C-alpha cells in the first residue's frame, strides 16, 4: 500500500494497543504496524520528491523506520512474555519517533 | 548529584548545543547530559517516593532515560563524525523525550 495507508495503519494500531485487554491482542496489532513500517519504508514522501533516490535525506528517512522497527520489536517481546502493561508503555515510547520523521519529512 | 541538580544539567546543556557553533562543544555538552540521565536513572522522584523500586513506575521510571542515553549516543556518534547541524538536530529532537517522561513522573 501507500505511504498515507501505512500511517494510518500505524496510527489505528496505536489506539488498538491503548486500548487492549491482553497481551496477546498487543502483540496482533504490534505486528500490523512492523509490517506497515516497512511498507512506508519503501515510498518516497512528497517533501523528498525533488531529492535523489540516493540522497542521504533518503536514507536518513528509511533509517527512521529501522528506528521505529526496533522499538516494535522490543514491544513484541514483552507482549509475547504476556506483559501487557509494559508493553503498552513500550508502544506510547513509539510516539516521539513518530513525531521526530514528521518533524522533518511530513 | 540529586535528582533536580541533574535535571538543571540536561536542561542547561540543552541550550549550550542550541548556541555552539563546533562539534568540540556539542560532545562536551551532550556528554555531561549522557553522565546526567544515568545519574538521574539512580534517583526515587517525588512523585513516587511512596512505591517499590519494582514497583511499574519505577521500571518506567528507569527505562526512560535507558531510552534516552541511547539517543543521546546517537548524537554524540553525530558530534564524533564532525556534522554538527545535525547532531544540533538530534539533540533538539530529545526535547519529546523528556517532555514524555515529565507527563508522568514531574
Ligand atoms: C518517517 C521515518 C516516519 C515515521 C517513523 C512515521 N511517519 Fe507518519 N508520516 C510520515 C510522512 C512522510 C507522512 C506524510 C505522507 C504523505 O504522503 O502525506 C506521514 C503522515 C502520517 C499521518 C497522516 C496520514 C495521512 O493520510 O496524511 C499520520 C496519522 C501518521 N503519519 C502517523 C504516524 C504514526 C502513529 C507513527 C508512529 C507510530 C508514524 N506516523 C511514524 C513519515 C513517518
Ligand atoms: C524520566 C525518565 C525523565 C526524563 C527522561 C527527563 N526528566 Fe526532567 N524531570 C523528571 C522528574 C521526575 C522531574 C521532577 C524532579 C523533582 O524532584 O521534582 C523532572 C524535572 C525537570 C526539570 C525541573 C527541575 C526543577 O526545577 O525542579 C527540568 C528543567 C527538567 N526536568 C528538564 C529535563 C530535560 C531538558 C530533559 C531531557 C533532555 C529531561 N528533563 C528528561 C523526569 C525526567
Ligand atoms: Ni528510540
Amino acid at each position: 500500500a501507500d505511504l498515507e495507508d501505512n500511517m494510518e495503519t500505524l496510527n489505528d494500531n496505536l489506539k488498538v494497543i491503548e486500548k487492549a485487554d491482553n497481551a496477546a491482542q498487543v502483540k496482533d496489532a504490534l505486528t500490523k504496524m512492523r509490517a506497515a513500517a516497512l511498507d512506508a519504508q519503501k515510498a518516497t514522501p512528497p517533501k523528498l520528491e525533488d531529492k535523489s533516490p540516493d540522497s542521504p535525506e533518503m536514507w536518513h528517512f528509511r533509517h527512521g523506520f529501522d528506528h521505529l522497527v526496533g522499538h516494535i520489536d522490543d514491544a513484541l517481546k514483552l507482549a509475547n512474555e504476556g506483559k501487557v502493561k509494559e508493553a503498552q508503555a513500550a508502544a506510547e515510547q513509539l510516539k516521539c519517533h513518530c513525531n521526530a520523521c514528521h518533524q522533518h519529512y511530513r
